[PDB]
């Protein structure tokens, strides 16, 4: 569900360039492209092995509808400056950068996300709730207007995931959005809104 | 409302000692004492005027049932070491420390909360949600097992307040609890759980160690 929920944060019906910094073989960036016909998506992978795996995944007839709009690049997303540009992570280029790092990397990855982002572009990420301090510190002097949306399995239960979006250069203080509850009490199905997100039928937009 | 929500975090039926580090005139500490007959509350105020004011409030006849259990002390809660003790903030004495600091502060107040707390005692606080990073940093190496409960005014709307509880010396990672929603859409009435908290009819307890 992580990749679908992450992808749903790109609430943008304009032609845009999106970078998916990992981790995965591109499932989130692929979900974005499947939904947004005008999205241009770049999947970054550190290793040749992972890049080749993502590439073979994109050669499946199953993905033919959107695969032309996706490119897989081998790049270490923790690189800096000249090394970063030379690795194919260009300055001030992307309208969106999305990430789900493995379970820290937030400082390195958000530093890169800021550098490769156009002015006012949107950072989107999903994590565990316990990463919140690391994430806020990593956004310092880079991204503001953070919107944090906790994800709870059902009423009364602790949060299991956390969505965060932010805007490069924004001065706005952070806000916690109303939480997303995955199920009603006593119900096996997902709640209507979460179900639409999970199936690519809807985006989850920022307040403004 | 901040004071009632804050006070509701003390879920303890023992004789216990509670410090209110107090941004206010002791409303939170008073609400704790009103609900918990066995609690012994110390209200700390930096200024003589505020201490005076709090003492006058305690004399109001509506507070007479529990006021005997509330002591108001003048003390700068940012004091350190021996100065802190001399000011009447004793080492490792309180079972609970509660706070609602006014809008370095969290660091100073939580440093003091840790110093005056018995081993395993509970920190309780209410704040704006925007303070979350400062609060987590101030807890560092002093308090753990943070439970963070966001407070939303009604369904779909952003959080307006945040409750945090933590245990001295715990090395458990933080938890976000299910949030409290103050009101149903279209009503000025409180939601039933929150209404109980408001009436002093209930505590809001931490997750069981289970």
């Amino acid at each position: 569900m992580d990749a679908m929920l992450l992808a749903s944060l790109v609430a943008d019906d304009r032609a845009c360039r999106i970078a998916d910094l990992g981790a995965g073989a591109g499932a989130a960036g692929m979900a974005v492209a499947a939904r947004l016909e005008k999205a241009e998506v770049t999947l970054y992978e550190r290793s040749q092995e992972m890049a080749e795996f993502a590439r073979r995944s994109l050669e499946l007839p199953d993905n033919a509808a959107f695969s032309a709009r996706i490119e897989v690049l081998e790049a270490d997303v923790t690189l800096r400056a000249k090394a970063r540009v030379e690795a194919g992570l260009p300055d001030e280029h992307f309208h969106h950068v999305i990430m789900n790092p493995p379970y820290g990397l937030f400082e390195d990855w958000i530093r890169t996300a800021s550098a490769i982002m156009v002015s006012g572009g949107q950072l989107s990420l999903i994590s565990r709730p316990q990463s919140v301090a690391e994430i806020i510190a990593a956004c310092g002097s880079r991204f503001g207007g953070l919107e944090i949306t906790l994800i709870h399995p059902r009423p009364g239960e602790d949060a299991v995931r956390m969505l965060v979006t932010a805007i490069k250069g924004s001065r706005a203080r952070l806000t916690f959005r109303a939480p997303l509850i995955m199920h009603e009490t006593g119900s096996h199905a997902f709640t209507p809104f979460v179900d639409d997100l999970n199936n690519g039928r809807a985006a989850y937009a920022r307040n403004v």
